[PDB]
């Protein structure tokens, strides 16, 4: 066991192995608090993130556990990985922290977006990034549900990795079958959500700005119609159809129109993942061999993941009983060296 040092951070304690130095607060990493740090073992800057109260209930603790399963799981260029899993504690009995640290990246998507205009040759390779990664995660039969620029890191290179998954408004990425609430929608939902981001690095702004999950799917059925007859005969739920059918009909919109100077190339790629219904959208595999990525595209080097077990996912155990599957995990991790 390494040795320990301890320091405040903005009300939050940090104790973590002396091998990292100079700890600095960057900000919210999704129900968990952010350093940037200097990795003495290794010379690299890495983020570190405290767990924030990891076992405050069965929901935080197997959130916890799901979090370290997913992230000691992903192994891809441009998916959030892990370099080191640690806790200060001693034994089970005393564990009750959970500090994770991977590669620096610096930015977000937000940061190179706002008031920055981006050439189209940017955008094909930051889309195809996200989309290698998702074929990456996609491949794990791991849905990542909330793709957005804020969870899309992005280091000096330009290159980009996929935080958060399987875990600025989330609502204005979402997909309209999310804000309809159906319950068994796939793996595409994450394609809508480039579809959105894609879109925005291409025209400056929010494609669907909506204001509530109401107007978020007024503001999609204007520009992608609203559903057609095969797509109607799908939807189950009698209220849904009673408020989908009311509303006025829209036709889908032309895109080369509404995209106007954009490559043509990309106007193509959006409508393909922007089709209403989920089941006639490109998944991410199809889309990294579309055109528009021609100058970045090699099915040699865009890997699948090994299989991954989410089968606790339908278990309910105990509190103490997820700690203690946390506890194995962080024990068992092995490093990339
Ligand atoms: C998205 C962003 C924006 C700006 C800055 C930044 O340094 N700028 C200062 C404030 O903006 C840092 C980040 N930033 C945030 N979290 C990161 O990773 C969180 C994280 C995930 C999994 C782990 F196992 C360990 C971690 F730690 C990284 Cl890898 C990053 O790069
Ligand atoms: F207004 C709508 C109606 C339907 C969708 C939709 C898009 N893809 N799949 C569905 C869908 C919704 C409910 N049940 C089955 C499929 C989205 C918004």
């Amino acid at each position: 066991r390494p040795t320990f040092y301890r320091q405040e951070l903005n009300k939050t304690i940090w104790e973590v192995p002396e091998r990292y130095q100079n700890l600095s607060p960057v900000g919210s990493g999704a129900y968990g608090s952010v350093c940037a740090a200097f990795d003495t073992k290794t010379g690299l800057r890495v983020a570190v993130k405290k767990l924030s109260r990891p076992f405050q209930s069965i929901i935080h603790a197997k959130r916890t556990y799901r979090e370290l399963r997913l992230l000691k799981h992903m192994k891809h260029e441009n998916v959030i990985g892990l370099l080191d899993v640690f806790t200060p504690a001693r034994s089970l009995e005393e564990f009750n922290d959970v500090y994770l640290v991977t590669h620096l990246m610096g930015a977000d998507l937000n940061n190179i977006v706002k008031c920055q205009k981006l050439t189209d040759d940017h955008v094909q390779f930051l889309i195809y990034q996200i989309l290698r990664g998702l074929k990456y995660i996609h491949s794990a039969d791991i849905i990542h549900r909330d793709l957005k620029p804020s969870n899309l890191a992005v280091n000096e290179d330009c290159e980009l990795k996929i935080l958060d998954f399987g875990l600025v408004a989330t609502r204005w990425y979402r997909a309209p079958e999310i804000m309809l609430n159906w319950m068994h929608y796939n793996q595409t939902v994450d394609i809508w959500s480039v579809g959105c981001i894609m879109a925005e690095l291409l025209t400056g702004r929010t494609l669907f700005p909506g204001t509530d999950h109401i107007d978020q799917l007024k503001l999609i059925l204007r520009l992608v119609g609203t559903p057609g007859a095969e797509l109607l005969k799908k939807i189950s739920s009698e209220s849904a159809r009673n408020y989908i059918q009311s509303l006025t009909q829209m036709p889908k919109m032309n895109f080369a129109n509404v995209f106007i100077g954009a490559n043509p190339l990309a106007v193509d790629l959006l409508e393909k993942m922007l089709v209403l219904d989920s089941d006639k959208r490109i998944t991410a595999a199809q889309a990294l061999a579309h055109a528009y990525f021609a100058q970045y595209h090699d099915p040699d080097d865009e890997p699948v993941a090994d299989p991954y077990d989410q089968s606790f996912e339908s278990r309910d155990l105990l509190i103490d009983e997820w700690k203690s599957l946390t506890y194995d995990e962080v024990i068992s991790f092995v490093p990339p060296p």
